[PDB]
């Protein structure tokens, strides 16, 4: 009875890696596709499976942080959302912190993608006319030439500012879907897509 | 393009036809066992998936109440949860309702579970010193020797009575888990439970 219990368990957490990876796809696409309701439904079951996995292997962290990643991205003008413990912490810096973290090639679409979610993590508390919090924000990200611009911005109190268009948050977006493209292409092959996707075809 | 969207959309729902089967065994075994953290975790996960599902089949509609029954059936006692728009209706009476609604046989076994919970329904508001709306739930589920007695209870107000010890909480949910068994069975041999159970098992 005990060793079936076991065995029954195992099969749930291997289960569970499956549905994650499944999950993760789907949240990607809806992500590219800018299909929001979608990617808020995926994120809820998203989260659910997570809260069933115990010990997770190095690939299904990624995986998980790839979701986190979007969530705060998508959740980046919401500057009501608290993720993280410190409720100062914004979703942009939130969304910055998971990017430093993921065991990832640091190429030149690594480091664009980091420098804009610096720039509109300032953006868009200036946007929303919250001045004193950009500069706490500014801050902690720098904690010399990108970084002087940005604390002029600030200090001038302009709700809008002609480098924010240049450096902005669908530019962002934009560079975020073309990695978000890449991830698709190689989690396309996980087993519940792969079989998902056979079944449909066999009936066609 | 468009085509490739439908091809994907119709494997998603293929996904989560799996996803709801393979969270109907975990949390019918959760249910059985006892695993009170597990079947609440487990509840979260089949409640998402399922706000993911459009179109459902006979057999989905079946695995949903069954999800639906045992949830409310763990929740008999817990007179604060609402499960339906009518605020009035308590766990135990939602779980009749479901018992009613399901495409099962109506052998002795389920005439013996339903008789149990109505039992129990009314034995949960006497419990609770709620005399007032156990003549209300008798009223909804009679709406004549086990009625009579029933009511009799309920005009001596006795929070405890040997009816209630005999026809007991215990013996509902052991009859219960009788049917469970049943569902564990028939769903044992679905898709995702067979593919973890064969890696699993290769893995010995
Ligand atoms: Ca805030
Ligand atoms: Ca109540």
């Amino acid at each position: 009875e005990e060793e079936d219990a076991g065995l029954v368990a195992e099969a749930e957490a291997v289960a569970a890696g499956w549905m994650l990876d499944f999950l993760c796809l789907s949240l990607c696409r809806a992500f590219r596709d800018g299909r929001s309701e979608d990617f808020r439904r995926t994120r809820n079951s998203a989260e659910a499976i997570i809260h069933g996995l115990s010990s997770l292997t190095a690939c299904q962290l990624r995986t998980i942080y790839i979701c986190q990643f979007l969530t705060r991205i998508a959740a980046g003008k919401t500057l009501d959302a608290q993720f993280e413990n410190d409720e100062r912490i914004t979703p942009l810096e939130s969304a910055l912190m998971i990017w430093g973290s993921i065991e990832k090639e640091h190429d030149k679409l690594h480091e664009e993608i980091q420098n804009l979610i610096k720039i509109q993590a300032i953006a868009v508390c200036m946007e929303n006319g919250n001045f004193k919090e950009a500069e706490e924000v500014f801050e902690r990200i720098f904690g010399m030439p990108f970084k002087s611009k940005l604390l002029m911005i600030i200090s001038q109190k302009d709700t809008f500012h002609s480098f924010f268009q240049h450096f902005s948050y669908n530019h962002m977006m934009e560079k975020i879907k073309s990695y978000v493209n890449y991830v698709l292409s190689e989690k396309s092959s996980t087993f519940l897509m792969k079989a998902a996707a056979k079944v449909v075809e066999s009936k066609r």
